[PDB]
């Protein structure tokens, strides 16, 4: 297994990264220190994730340390959805740069097609729940993300929950400067992809698996609802190893071709997920895995059910 993957502009992807949705500001810090430490090269951020500066910190400190250099660094961030409008763009990008102390983004990402009214709020609401919309469109906010690449601050834009009709429109749009050349999605055993997976490394898109643990954090989690490193079965996999649910969980989407970014901010846990590089899942196993798709969402946007660019709709 190479550790990197190939992207369209030419640079080279770590496969394992660092997810920090729902890592505190007084934890991520040391959790960022720990996973440099450790190995890990890739950082995916986010604006709305509300702790980029202490992420920022963490890899100021390393730089300073002589630990790594900037260009073996690959932070990922991504534009919220309150400034998809063209011309709120630049400045969110240069917020996030400016908040993890950096000149540029290795990749930078539409995080989701829908755009939310822009304000302070990151998700409007209006005086009955409904998420208040933006005027905006996919195609506009694209261009604008491209002259992100042009000016320098980012060095190559993709897309995230972005549905293949939705990839589609940018594909095909006359005009196109930049194809991207990620989409970040939602894929682990429950929601395994196998349609959107295939559409997209086809059309030489690479795909990044998020929430591969199944998000057991997540804010709205029912206790009745599927948990993937409690799955008795995944932990059977996972004995035959001599490794843990969660590493069988990690290693299943890398056998895919796909990038994957589990989330932690417990010392021990980080070191864990980096320990992937050693072990393979057997044919059978990757069958096995692959059979417990239910195509069940746990980030399924539920707010924006009635949004134009709701992406969930579609099959796929
Ligand atoms: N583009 C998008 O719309 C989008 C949406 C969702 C996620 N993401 C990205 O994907 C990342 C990963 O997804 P996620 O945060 O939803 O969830 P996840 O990575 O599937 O799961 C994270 C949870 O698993 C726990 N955990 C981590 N390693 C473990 C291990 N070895 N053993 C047991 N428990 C373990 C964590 O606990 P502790 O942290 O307490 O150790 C945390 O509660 C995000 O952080 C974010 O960067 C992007
Ligand atoms: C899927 C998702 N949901 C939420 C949610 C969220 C999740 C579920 C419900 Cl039902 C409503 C809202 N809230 C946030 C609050 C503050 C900061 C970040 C969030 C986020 C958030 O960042 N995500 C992750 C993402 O979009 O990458």
């Amino acid at each position: 297994m190479a550790s990197r993957i190939l992207l369209n502009n030419g640079a080279k992807m770590p496969i394992l990264g660092l997810g920090t949705w729902k890592s505190p500001p007084g934890q991520v810090t040391e959790a960022v220190k720990v996973a440099i430490d450790v190995g890990y090269r890739h950082i995916d951020c986010a604006h709305v994730y509300q702790n980029e500066n202490e992420v920022g910190v963490a890899i100021q400190e390393k730089l300073r340390e002589q630990v790594v250099k900037r260009e073996e660094l690959f932070i990922v961030s991504k534009l919220w959805c309150t400034y998809h409008e063209k011309g709120l763009v630049k400045g969110a990008c240069q917020k996030t740069l400016s908040d993890l102390k950096l000149d540029y983004l290795d990749l930078y990402l539409i995080h989701w097609p829908t755009g939310f009214k822009p304000g302070k709020e990151f998700f409007p609401l209006d005086e009955s729940g409904n998420v208040v919309p933006s005027d905006t469109n996919i195609l506009d906010t694209w261009a604008a993300m491209e002259e992100l690449v042009d000016e320098g601050l980012v060095k190559a834009i993709g897309i995230s929950n972005f549905n293949h009709l939705q990839v589609e429109m940018i594909l095909n749009k006359p005009g196109l400067k930049y194809k991207p050349a990620v989409n970040q999605i939602e894929c682990h055993p429950y929601l395994t992809q196998e349609k959107l997976i295939q559409y997209c490394q086809s059309k030489g898109i690479v795909v990044t698996a998020y929430s591969p643990l199944g998000s057991p954090d997540r804010p709205w989690a029912k206790p009745e609802d599927p948990s993937l490193l409690e799955d008795p079965r995944i932990k059977a996999i996972a004995a035959k190893h001599n490794k843990t649910t969660a590493q069988v969980l990690i290693r299943f989407p890398m056998q895919r071709n796909l990038v994957v970014i589990p989330k932690s901010v417990t010392p021990e846990r980080i070191a864990e997920n980096f320990k992937v590089f050693d072990f393979e899942l057997s044919s059978q196993d990757m069958t096995t895995l692959l059979s417990y798709n239910r195509n069940w969402r746990v980030c399924a946007l539920l707010s924006c059910t009635s949004h134009k660019d709701y992406p969930f709709h579609e099959e796929f």
